[PDB]
């Protein structure tokens, strides 16, 4: 295993990635290209949550994929998230295509994963980067490669749907209301989505995931949805690894099955080797 | 996540380790010390099998533990595995104690994992390093730190018990017949052992694991044993990650549950945080 | 000790830092969080002077603090220093807060040090970043963390006060005269300043430092000031370490005591462990 | 030998370089400063061709020079190449001057190599960076150092001269027609050029290189030109190293002597040590 | 291109290597396995000469091969060169086999290159490692992989043949006289040898190379030999790259063609891709 | 500043070093060779004390020298300290000579610093490595380079002189009593020594330094000695940097002047640039 931390400069706003590369198993007689997952964590658009970075990447690497963590555009200075964060995703996928041979990446198996705020970028991107009208508007044109599916964990999907609370916090995120709500952007072009959330999510009401999934079916898009009964927002892995020390509310054994559900779903979709 | 690859020189035969350090999560308020697992892979004493190195490390690391892979003494040159391989383990545990504060290692939770030939070293060590008589005999004296438990996967336990096939290959492994068989070395002071193997193991006969568990019980040491019904030798993870490309015999979905079994077992022993 | 060199992208103009991290002492039974000093060297806004980077960092590291060298915005292309350089400082402090647990940084003990042209950035920042009005104007809002004190060595404080020599050179630094003079930016909210300069400073008139201290006191901010009697501009450490080879005019034994004065002043401020 | 990969932030558009530094020979009793070659590969302004990076840098390194590969501005997002790419070259040369002491670089011996699209940037730069009229217009002022010579392999010199085909592709490269054609930008100020191309270049008509040389003589700049008889576009080293697997058309043994011709030409100019 | 510097511990005397790995070209739609050359420099058995390390490795790398520099056993402390250096060579080849898949090494194309004292190790190894009686005697048994050919530049072949001078120097190198002379070790199992030397070699008489070739033929091993008319010992590349500053005697344009001769010879042996 | 961690294999027992290299100052017109200090920490021959590694290295680095920390042979396995540790010092000095050109090391200014147990190795080495009789006997022959002076801080000088307490502990350190006591090894060939200790040293009675200093004047070798009136063993820097958290007994302001005293002592010896 190798770890690469790096600035990519091929977008208007340069950004940092952290790639975790799988190494070839040395006593294999032949080579294998592995899938790769790009993770956009949460942190409410003002920071990148560590709980949703390495611990999630490591769990997915365990199942045999490369992973990359994208530090997408935050609110800092008077900066807005969009349209920049969308462009950084496109550049990250592009950059991956250039690294394929060196790292044995299966470019037909590029997965994006978003959590909370992170989910908005990915949900939007699955929307935006699947319609050339919105591609051009947002300058995702001229980037190589594309993603095969998305995974969304308790995603922000609609900025008027409870998060963020105050109007003045919507606006920081963006004064472009044409993507306050990722549900309205779904077309039959959108790539297959695995979605999960808790029903008891106070900070990001489940209608977000419902609305995306609802809209995912209404345009015939292969989608799976798990709304677990209990659990607070931001469970991450919902187990001791991502548990804030001494805070039981981060433990939820029912939600903790999601990575297994996710991986099995990726296999079904032909996007991960089956055993 | 950092990757450290390094020679340790505090043994008669210097040796390489590869450490994979967990990084602290930044959204945490307080620091956490994590367990560490040292892995001795298989390879029939002539090599170190990559199938049982990083893939296994990553899976254990996904559960929230540091891991280190130890290139124990092989048959190379007119060299024998023992007693050097034992000293290298002690040196590795020692080295961990000196890295504990920089990496947040919980030294009361140092776990050893052995696979196949690698299991002999760990099994022997579990015996030798808990008996001052054999400690001193084999030069493990003056090393800091101790391991809390072992994990053995399809472990070579007795060199007269099938592997190796010829008498000339077992000699190469060692002239010292006082540890051809680790099942004879087991005494009360030994640390708890989680053991698994398949029953249809041609290469390394199940009597090996049976004999060792027999002796852990006939000696009152907390233990656990899983002998799956089917499967060839060297399953590793028994899934697509460790599957030699196109070889179905490396898939066994029943055996594939062993890491979960092992993690839950560690949690029960209070050697890994629980859920 | 670890050396991290790195681009930070969380500002309008991305920029390089070079971080020098203290490692934990391994025979300490418990962990210690250390203070951190951010250094902005001189170079007359057209370069970053090496004499005021590592040699100064190492002397400060020897007293038990992390250090980071910041390559603030220079005059290059047709770029001005301001307001960008101010933002880069805010982002660096912010970045530090995110690295605190991994490196054991005491974020309550963040010190900024500026030299010559570098002092302007720091002196201005100390004023700007303690006033929401000037904060917001210059886009320092939304960044985490704050500095506890500043250190200024022969600082450029007023752009009309002799440096730079020509009209055409002032302007290249900035077409914003509301920052030509950091002495006018001084208000009571400011963090405490240790200031030193030589009286015979031909290149940057002592009126600069004198004006700043004059305003630190008139606004009741804790300040200490050493105006040494002899010596040219840019003494740095004023000894053989930073002495341009064969040039005695860089040696000044009286000025050479400043790091000691500064460290004791920091201890007095409760911003460094006392011995 | 050392390999440095890194972002430089001293341009409006930050960018990656990959520097390959020569190490001092240890049994030399005195040090030696080595020339350095900056390489801008081709890729038709939409990517950076690996065929024209490392394999070319390694060949030039074998003759005793440092090399740096410059990832100049491409067409990505709605971005055009110019004027940004010209600034990135200036910042790279500038950065080199700042590394000269640590790496023993002879700043009197900075050479630029451009291939295909990369050649346009180098050819244009050679024009722009020698005339302060076009210097100022394109924002190259305040950057230290200067190049002593260029090398152009099958360079794009004129955008209306066959490449790019469509008009829509012209424009993506630039809506500044003023430098669609580096031929008409040559003055006596220009640095000496070694130029080569094949006569049968379908993709980028030979008239391109012909025009630049024609212009290089008509304003009398020391120059040398090799238009080989056979060979497709993008030969690179024109041997097995840069040969696309199983594609004979990338082999051309007459063109393959170009690195020798170039090196001898550099020795002639006093830009490389001689034999 | 990546540079790996590392201790290998798989011999009685552990030892450092410096590997220079070629990176795959990202434009190639398929992958390519490259040959690899192990280089044993000279230094008269008391040091490793830098003139014969990187400079030579870089020239060979430019031709499209991986290279590794082996720091073989010297006369240091009280040690003799043999039989350890032979084991270190075997362990290095072995290590390469384990790196083959991660770096795309063609294990049927492993070439050994020795210079001066380094040449003795290579020449002897070519003999020893091609004879199981002498294989075993010297403990090269149990190591994987083997080399396809050797290259010898002004090699030490016989220790009584003028190098080393005094009796007391030969003995330091080794008291085992059975391989004072690599000519006698030659048998038809020996891999093919490209050999070169100058006839005016005062330091190491030409009869050395003469005798080895003289025996490669009389044992029907494919071999080529170039004895240049002029030139001192230790020409290395015989050009400005390996020339001691201000020392013309290191220049020799006739001998300087040797790397081209060797590469063509390798192509002829099907050991390097042809043009 | 660069940090190099590394195994050296040119001794019977390979060993780790950690080198801290000063970087050249970029705004110097000329280059400068700096002195280098090799540090052997204490730890009572069973471990290397972190209190006496980096913190001391950093403080010496601040004065403008390279530093290297040597992990000399410990009591581990059934291994003794001697004669191995002496060889390791020799190889380290030797290795430095091979790195001089690359790092600008002034090989005429190599200084050894030992603390407590580490002092014994340095003190003995000072004795052994200056007399060819003991040189040959202990196999320091054939290593290049030599040291100019030693620094000893509360050194163990005689193993009967209190430390270690029991006869069982001394013997572990070594059976060879011909260097239980470095005071008896002092002859006038020895390089100059700066020596310090506290009078109240319980664990290692002042007798040791006194006995060494006494013995050092009697062979007319330039020396300096400081015996502070208070303070326990192992003060290191005797300040807050090396203070065990909450343990005042590690603070001693009088002894804390020793680095300054030592540096000024090196200046008069002409082994460090003077200011
Ligand atoms: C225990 C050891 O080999 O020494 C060190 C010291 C600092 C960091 C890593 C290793
Ligand atoms: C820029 C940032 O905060 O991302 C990280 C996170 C952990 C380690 C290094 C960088
Ligand atoms: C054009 C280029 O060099 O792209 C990269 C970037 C990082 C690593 C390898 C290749
Ligand atoms: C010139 C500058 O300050 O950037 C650096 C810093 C350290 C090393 C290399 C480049
Ligand atoms: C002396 C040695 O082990 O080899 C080298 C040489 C140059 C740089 C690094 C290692």
């Amino acid at each position: 295993m190798q770890v690469e931390q790096r600035t990519l400069n091929t977008a208007a706003h340069p950004f940092q990635i952290t790639a975790y590369w799988l190494d070839q198993i040395s006593d294999f007689e032949t080579a294998v290209d592995y899938p790769i997952m790009i993770i956009c964590p949460g942190g409410g658009f003002t920071y990148h949550s560590g709980r949703e970075e390495a611990p999630i990447a490591t769990r997915m690497m365990a199942a045999g994929m490369h992973t990359v963590v994208l530090n997408y555009q935050l609110i800092v200075g008077d900066q807005s998230v969009y349209p920049w964060a969308l462009q950084q995703l496109g550049a990250t996928i592009d950059w991956i295509t250039t690294q394929a041979s060196a790292h044995h990446v299966d470019c037909q198996r590029i997965i994006l994963a978003g959590f909370s705020a992170g989910g908005h970028v990915v949900a939007t991107y699955n929307g935006v980067a699947t319609q050339p009208e919105l591609r051009t508007r947002y300058h995702l044109d001229h980037y190589q490669g594309q993603h095969a599916a998305i995974i969304l964990g308790y995603p922000v999907i609609d900025l008027t749907a409870g998060f963020p609370t105050t109007s003045a916090a919507r606006n920081q995120i963006t004064t472009d209301a044409r993507l306050w709500a990722a549900q309205r952007l779904v077309t039959p072009a959108s790539k297959p989505a695995f979605v999960w959330q808790t029903a008891t999510d106070e900070s990001v009401p489940p209608i977000n995931s419902l609305k995306y999934v609802q809209a995912m079916l209404q345009h015939q898009v292969a989608t799976a949805y798990h709304l677990f009964g209990s659990g607070i927002h931001g469970l991450a892995l919902a187990n001791h690894v991502t548990q804030k020390p001494g805070k039981d509310k981060y433990l939820n054994d029912q939600a903790a099955i999601w990575p297994q559900l996710a991986l099995r779903w990726l296999q079904e979709q032909g996007l991960l080797a089956g055993n």
